[PDB]
């Protein structure tokens, strides 16, 4: 009998990330496991996942730090607003020795293994009115506007951080909320900004770069250990494969969109990225947060890109 691996996340089916674990991690298994994937949040809510694998309900998801802060806060330090530099940085972090304490509190508190890191990409503040009718040049620029953000305090806060007024909300809501109007903006990558259509209901993208996003692939510690040596290195290899593909497929989207979503009449610009950056450093600044990073991690991190 193969074991069952049920994945849920709000991600869609073309979603890169959701591609890879398809095309890349479950062939890679099927020897001794039957993956089984559910998207658009249609099994198990946004942020309810690491729940449903710690009570036997799921035995993956694609989490992320957020996800986790949720339950141990130092976790928001991956987290923080312009501290990724890129999607190799997030690599060299996760496989640092300074990863391995962070690890550890979730196998031993959640029962989940962190089996590697996949690239979101870049979040960018995208809006419904158009670059003439609110450019964002400086943090001052996004005074209220409502931007929404994904549920959890860390989202929130750097939704805040941005000068925003931000809104929680499930990721499968968005798009209906960016058509009606009831919130000004959102802030997935570009390849997602795709992916999701939302496009069609916004005009602009302000190319604030404020979070170079990432998640985890997690996965079942009980079932874990109950693989074989074997087993275990053949589930830790289609992982690692599964996201260094997705990785390198969704960097190749990040580059070639722009030019389509400029085709689609969206305005693509920067603002002053100093301006952006220094404004949200100070945020963290006495923040919970902040207090919540151990000693010489932040150091460590920046020491890697
Ligand atoms: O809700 C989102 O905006 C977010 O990007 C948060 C991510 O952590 C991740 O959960 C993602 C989903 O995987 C949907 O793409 O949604």
């Amino acid at each position: 009998d193969k074991i069952t691996l049920r994945m849920s996340t709000p991600a869609s089916e073309t979603d890169q990330r959701s591609v890879a674990l398809a095309e890349v991690f479950a062939p890679a298994v099927a020897g001794f496991a039957t993956y089984q994937p559910h998207y658009n949040a249609s099994l198990i809510a946004q942020n309810s996942e690491l729940e449903a694998i710690a009570s036997g309900d799921l035995e993956m998801s694609i989490a992320s730090a957020q996800e986790l802060a949720q339950f141990f806060p130092e976790f928001s330090i991956f987290a923080t607003g312009y501290v990724h530099q890129s999607a190799e940085h997030q690599v060299a972090v996760f496989n640092d020795p300074l990863m391995d304490p962070f690890k550890k509190t979730v196998e031993d508190e959640l029962g989940i293994k962190l089996l590697s890191v996949m690239y979101l990409g870049q979040r960018h503040v995208n809006l419904r009115q158009t670059k003439e009718e609110l450019t964002v040049t400086t943090p001052a620029d996004l005074a209220g506007v409502n931007l929404r953000m994904p549920g959890t305090d860390a989202w929130q806060f750097l939704g805040k951080a941005l000068g925003a007024n931000p809104t929680p909300m499930a990721f499968t809501e968005i798009y209906t909320a960016l058509q009606t109007g009831s919130v000004d903006g959102q802030d997935n990558p570009l390849p997602t900004v795709v992916d999701a259509k939302f496009y069609e209901v916004t005009n602009q993208v302000a190319l604030t770069g404020h979070l170079v996003d990432l998640n985890y692939i997690a996965f079942s510690k009980a079932v874990w250990d109950g693989l074989s040596p074997e087993q275990q290195e053949i589930v830790q290899t289609a992982a690692d494969a599964a996201a260094q593909s997705g990785r390198e497929k969704q960097l190749a989207k990040e580059q070639e969109l722009v030019s389509f979503l400029e085709e689609q009449g969206m305005e693509i610009y920067a603002p002053d990225l100093d301006a952006f950056r220094t404004h949200v450093q100070e945020q963290y600044v006495g923040s919970e947060f902040a207090a919540s990073w151990p000693e010489g991690v932040l150091d460590k991190i920046n020491a890697l890109g």
